[PDB]
């Protein structure tokens, strides 16, 4: 079972 890497966008990013 391949674990997917979540790309979370930074707090208050322009």
């Amino acid at each position: 079972k391949n674990s997917f890497s979540l790309g979370e966008n930074p707090n208050a990013n322009p």
